[PDB]
């Protein structure tokens, strides 16, 4: 498990396959998201907790993979998803968002994503596929999930709790009797999963879709 941190250690990335790293942030709080190095450039999953880190995280990798962040898809609306917001519109960089996320991003001061990703949308990057998919609302109102299909990566983001994650976390914005239904969904459409990123704490497998349900009775 090749793992590579900032001169400062706030930042990490961790490599799940030739194309696919994790990239995790110190906000201490951590917060996941993904790496995709492909052949027409960088496609993040997930920005970070503020501006700064995310032109950290951005710096970073643009000189290990020695190409640009061309893309990045928000997952939902809070900091840890989108608080970069303002940096990758700065900088050209494409931040793809449902509608919804879109308009909570707007209604919460932040700068707008672009509102393009429908309930299930198919993007190919280079040769790197990737699929969006919102299963319904669950830790937020417009949380999706990201699908990597020639590798059957899940990225679960804050919908999916990690195996130490004990609770719920903060649920001011969840919708504690639909997530449950949502996790089924994700299940229902993916069912053979050879990993799962959760939004906060280790890498898993399906078994954490599993725990996510667990912890909603
Ligand atoms: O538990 C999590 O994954 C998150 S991201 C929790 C959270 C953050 C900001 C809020 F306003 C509400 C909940
Ligand atoms: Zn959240
Ligand atoms: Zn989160």
């Amino acid at each position: 498990k090749t793992v590579i941190k900032n001169e400062t250690g706030t930042i990490s990335i961790s490599q799940l396959n030739k194309n696919v790293w994790v990239h995790t942030e110190l906000g201490a709080v951590p917060s996941n998201g993904l790496v995709l190095n492909t052949s027409k450039g960088l496609v993040l999953v997930d920005s970070s907790w503020d501006d700064k880190l995310t032109k950290e995280l951005i710096e970073m990798v643009e000189k290990k993979f020695q190409k640009r962040v061309t893309d990045v898809i928000i997952t939902h609306a809070h900091a840890d998803r989108i608080g970069g917001i303002k940096t990758l519109k700065e900088r050209g960089i494409k931040a793809h968002s449902t509608a919804l996320t879109a308009e909570l991003a707007k209604k919460n001061g932040y700068e707008e994503p672009l509102g393009d990703l429908q309930t299930v949308t198919n993007l190919k990057f280079g040769n790197m596929k990737v699929e969006t998919f919102y299963p319904g609302k669950g830790h937020t109102e417009d949380n999706i999930v990201v699908w990597l299909p020639q590798y059957n990566i899940l990225v679960g983001g804050c919908l999916v709790k990690s195996t130490s994650a004990k609770d719920l976390g903060n649920v001011a914005d969840a919708y504690v009797n639909e997530w449950s239904t949502s996790i089924e969904n994700v299940l229902k459409r993916y069912r053979n999963i050879n990993a799962v990123v959760p939004g906060h704490g280790e890498v898993g497998d399906k078994g954490l879709l599993l725990h996510t349900l667990d912890l909603l009775k």
